């Protein structure tokens, strides 16, 4: 009936899989899906090509293999069009490129970098490689645009229009979204390196140097400008926040700290998902995780049916001396503190004047990634956002709801269960008679399980749902309709259970962020030092080694499948990321931009 959903889209190939080869033997690797950021550098033979696998990464790696020229650092792809100078990889000698505008009498040529402008859904623009030119087409090799396995030596072919001697490359593959590139960069006077030529030997001056150690430093600040009414009371979420909490100190990181969180967060999310699958398929593990046996079929169906999810938050610890990040838990079934990270902390920074050019807020990607999670969640139609009478649950719901609605979903906030009736056929419908199909909720699956059993005593087990009956939590979350999409799905209780911590350590002891953890105390744990943590028996976890006497826990947000930001609790504290200044930016608008924006 209703079809299974997943964040993996048909015919898109996994992250890092080879899509194909541009002429001259340059592989394009999959970046999973658009706007995906891995946090992982691609460094081969001491050359830093870019982030696995963004479009500038391919451009730089292509340019080096094909022509032996090194593309300088540039943050936004569209800014490549203002490039005047690359460097010869072997000599470091400067080499001048030629800017050729699209839509003039100059025909494009093979072995040029094609640059797309910034659009509304592609703020960074795009770069690819023109591999071949015909009388009415150009072939383009790139990364991070199309995710299919290539059938030939390019990702796609673009129309090349010719009218009155004027040549215009038009991207009209997708029907509505017609994009017209800015132009392309040629490398006049530089031949392609020979077939079979030995690899390019980068001059030692141009090798990747060790970036500075991550840092996370507590700062104390006396504001220059301080705004009194810095939240928008016409936004419901912000109004409820001000009603809970009302209208200095903060944390500053560097970009290396942020990247480590993105990389470790993304990698851990996969590790936790892998261990969740092992629990799902084991009866003994389901028992250990205190899933009642009666719900085993329900939770196993959830795991197969719904591989989408909106939010989850790691708890990280960080050591400033060693740069080490460790993970204590994945609060994978929660959205608590999202609004604070995604919005409040930036608006606070602006009010006291911290929104200077030299930093950005650490929850900058949250809003965009939320919209993206909702768009690829599988939820269509009406989504009921279901909360208790707690302001925090309400404003978390409203913030997730704003994102849903921004991508064409229709939201209804439901506080407790008065919005809902059973119709003449035993189904939960709302006050518009619309039958429930999608539920985002703050209600915990454990509370639903408890409500399920209470209702079972109260109502009987011969009980048929009828229109006279009040809808309860267990009818909303654990009803006869197992094809309702739930945000956060039922299986999400598994990665959230600390019983998983020994499993991820057994599976992945090599991972730098993984704490040693066992179900029984081992002499290794006694020697290192341990904490004994209960689970709904015990787990024993290794101990992990204060600024102005403040202990701080870092929250690392997964929003859909994207690591989307950090927030701190000492009590909620703002996190600012100091921006990497480029010494030799290609254009002034590229300063303070971030490759994370792609
Ligand atoms: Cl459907």
């Amino acid at each position: 009936q209703r079809a299974s959903v997943s964040f993996n889209k048909p015919g898109h190939i996994p992250f890092g899989a080879v899509q194909g080869y541009a002429p001259g033997g340059v592989p394009a690797y999959s970046n999973k899906h658009d706007h995906y950021f891995s946090g992982e550098r691609n460094i081969e033979d001491n050359i830093f090509f870019g982030f696995k696998y963004q479009c500038v990464e391919f451009a730089r790696r292509w340019l080096l293999v094909r022509k032996g020229l090194l593309l300088p650092d540039v943050n936004w792809a569209c800014h490549i069009f203002q490039l005047k100078e690359v460097r010869d990889a072997a000599t470091t000698e400067s080499f001048a490129v030629l800017q050729v505008r699209n839509g003039t009498t100059t025909k494009p040529e093979a072995d040029a970098l094609l640059v797309y402008p910034s659009t509304d859904a592609n703020p960074v623009g795009h770069v690819g490689t023109i591999t071949e030119v015909g009388d009415d087409y150009v072939c383009v090799a790139d990364q991070n645009y199309r995710f299919h396995k290539w059938e030939s030596s390019c990702a796609y072919k673009l129309k090349l229009d010719h009218r009155d001697g004027i040549w215009t490359i038009i991207d009209d593959i997708d029907a509505d979204e017609i994009e017209i590139p800015l132009g392309w960069l040629t490398f006049p006077g530089r031949a392609n390196r020979p077939e079979g030529a030995p690899p390019v030997a980068l001059h030692p001056s141009l090798h990747f140097k060790e970036p500075p150690k991550p840092y996370l430093l507590r700062r104390n600040f006396l504001p220059t400008e301080s705004k009194a009414n810095w939240l928008d009371m016409n936004n419901p979420a912000e109004r409820l926040f001000v009603e809970e909490f009302g209208m200095v100190s903060y944390y500053e990181s560097n970009h290396e700290f942020h990247l480590r969180c993105v990389a470790y967060g993304t990698q851990l999310h996969a590790i936790f998902m892998e261990a969740t699958a092992q629990v799902i398929e084991s009866d003994e593990k389901l028992r250990l995780f205190a899933i009642p046996e009666e719900f085993w079929p329900r939770i196993r169906h959830s795991w197969k049916y719904q591989q989408t999810y909106i939010s989850g938050r790691f708890d990280f610890a960080f050591n400033n001396e060693t740069g080490e990040v460790k993970c204590f838990e994945y609060n994978a079934d929660s959205a608590s503190t999202l609004l604070e990270c995604g919005l409040i902390q930036q608006k606070w920074a602006e009010s006291v004047g911290l929104d200077k050019q030299d930093t950005r807020g650490s929850g900058f990607a949250v809003e965009r990634n939320l919209k993206m999670a909702w768009a690829n969640s599988g939820a269509t139609g009406r989504v009921h956002f279901c909360v208790d009478e707690e302001r925090e649950e309400q404003y978390t719901a409203l913030y997730c709801m704003q994102a849903a609605e921004a991508v064409g979903l229709e939201g209804k906030l439901c506080i407790l269960f008065d919005e809902f009736r059973f119709d003449d056929n035993g189904h939960v419908v709302d006050s518009d008679g619309v039958r429930v199909r999608n539920v985002w909720k703050t209600w915990m699956w454990e509370s639903a399980i408890t409500d399920y059993y209470a209702a079972r005593e109260e109502r009987g087990e011969n009980w048929k749902p009828s229109p006279k009956d009040k809808v309860r939590l267990c009818d909303l979350l654990l009803g006869d309709d197992w094809e309702i999409l739930y945000f956060e799905p039922m299986w999400k209780v598994i990665p959230s259970n600390k019983a998983i911590l020994p499993m991820i350590y057994h599976n992945h002891p090599e991972h730098p962020a993984i704490l040693k953890a066992e179900y029984e105390l081992t002499d290794e744990l006694r020697k290192h030092g341990y904490a004994k943590k209960p689970i709904v028996n015990m787990i024993y976890q290794q101990l992990f080694e204060k600024q102005d006497d403040y202990y701080a826990i870092i929250g690392g947000w997964m929003i859909g499948d994207a690591f989307s930001g950090t927030g701190i609790r000492e009590p909620f504290a703002a996190v600012r990321i100091k921006t990497d200044k480029l010494p030799h930016p290609v254009t002034l608008k590229d300063i303070d931009k971030m490759a994370e924006d792609e």
